């Protein structure tokens, strides 16, 4: 009753061009079984959304990667928010929500916007740049470690640590195994910076520690919540902003619409999150036998959610394969959905908005002018190198 497929969604051939295999996965049925890894898959919007919004049946505390924490030891202590279920999830989630809140965004917006305009001005002076290293990586590196309150020394560990985190959600393939092999120095740097004395006053890290006296978290929880922001908060935005720039480089008509109304910058970024889905996949584990789209899934089974495929499901989206900066994107699952829906989405959107605003006001054209190289990661979709020529407006 459930179709069995041999597609490996963690293979380099799939990362290289996932869209045919995603259609195959959607059209095979609402629930597939992936024989390569012995997990269930859901690739349509309706089932991805249903799974995300039933945390009791499809839990996160057994790990949101392939590994089942009830069977194997996690490679690092579980995240107190991503890898927790209600009710343990609830109060740590409330603390990060207040740390990364609307009020916080007001304190950081002017500096994030200045840094974005400055970076685009700098890049227009060079003309031909790499939109990954010089822009999608450089701009978040110029604002986010400072917003965390991190010291200068050791920041080169941040992107390696995040690549490790996102590879470690995957199955035990060579991407995962090599990342873990190399991990010790990046873990040791990250874990150290999570301690209260190492986080500068006023930053997100110190704000987490400052919340340890309200009864929501205790002091011994705050290092791991800082770890969550140092895991999720940089590399995701690198690939979100890289997605948007790639979209604008491929779809010049849409750069032109964005130039003509820079207030489209925030929706242009949202649409790039839908269109590319920087965070491709997460897993759940079933806590009971459950009927999902006619298929009966047993207890204790891993379920792989294809967020990017749900975001390109023609059963939900008109012309899903078109980048449309005036699309009504509400409902996409590029940030998740439900109780774990990205708690950092206001930081993500603020960064993406102020960078696309800078491009809209300052850049007349973005032309690819070199070989495009794709970066392979078990969870993140994005580019290694994106050589572009920027023409000034
Ligand atoms: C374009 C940028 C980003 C994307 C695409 C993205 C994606 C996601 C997704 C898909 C989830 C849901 C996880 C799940 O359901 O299991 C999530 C959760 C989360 N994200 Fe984001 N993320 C981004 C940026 C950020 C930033 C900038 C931060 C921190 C500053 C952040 C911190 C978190 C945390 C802590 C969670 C866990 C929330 C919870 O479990 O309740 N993310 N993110
Ligand atoms: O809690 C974490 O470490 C974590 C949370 C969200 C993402 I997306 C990645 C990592
Ligand atoms: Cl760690």
């Amino acid at each position: 009753t459930i179709p069995h497929l041999a597609i490996d969604p963690f293979s380099l051939d799939f990362f290289d061009d996932p869209y045919p295999d995603q259609q195959t996965l959607r059209d095979a049925g609402p629930v597939v079984y992936l024989d390569k890894w012995n997990v269930y898959g859901v690739a349509r919007y309706a089932e991805v959304h249903a799974v995300l919004n039933d945390p009791t049946t499809f839990c996160s505390s057994r790990g949101v990667g392939l590994s089942d924490f009830k069977k194997e030891k996690p490679w690092r202590p579980p995240s107190l928010i991503l890898e927790a279920d209600p009710p343990a999830h609830t109060r740590p989630r409330a603390v990060l929500s207040k740390v990364l809140s609307p009020a916080t965004m007001k304190t950081i917006r002017d500096g994030f916007a200045a840094a974005a305009d400055a970076k685009v001005d700098e890049l227009l002076q060079r003309g031909c740049i790499d939109a990954i290293a010089d822009l999608a990586e450089a701009y978040p590196l110029s604002v986010f470690p400072d917003a965390m309150g991190l010291k200068q020394e050791g920041r080169e560990h941040l992107l390696p640590y995040a690549g490790l985190v996102f590879n470690a959600f995957g199955p035990p393939n060579e991407l995962r195994q090599t990342a873990i092999e190399r991990s010790a120095p990046h873990q040791a740097y990250v874990n150290e910076q999570c301690q209260r004395p190492n986080l500068a006053p006023g930053g997100f890290g110190a704000c987490i520690h400052a919340f340890t006296d309200t009864g929501e978290i205790t002091p011994d929880e705050a290092p791991l919540l800082v770890r969550s922001l140092l895991s999720a908060g940089l590399d995701t935005t690198v690939n979100g902003i890289g997605a948007a720039v790639y979209c604008l480089a491929r779809f010049p008509g849409e750069l032109q619409r964005l130039r003509s109304d820079p207030t489209l910058a925030r929706n242009a970024f949202e649409e790039a999150v839908r269109f590319e889905s920087p965070v491709q996949t997460f897993f759940r584990t079933t806590t009971r036998e459950v009927e999902l789209g006619g298929a009966v899934i047993g207890e204790g089974e891993k379920v792989l959610m294809f967020l990017g495929s749900a975001n390109r499901d023609p059963r939900r989206w008109s012309d899903p394969d078109l980048y449309d900066i005036t699309r009504k994107t509400s409902g996409h699952v590029g940030f998740g959905s439900g109780v774990h829906m990205c708690v950092g989405q206001l930081v993500a959107r603020l960064e993406g908005e102020v960078m696309l605003s800078a491009l809209a006001r300052k850049v007349a054209a973005i032309d690819i002018d070199g070989p495009v190289k794709r970066r392979f990661n078990n969870t993140l979709r994005g580019l290694e190198s994106l050589p572009v020529k920027l023409t000034p407006a």
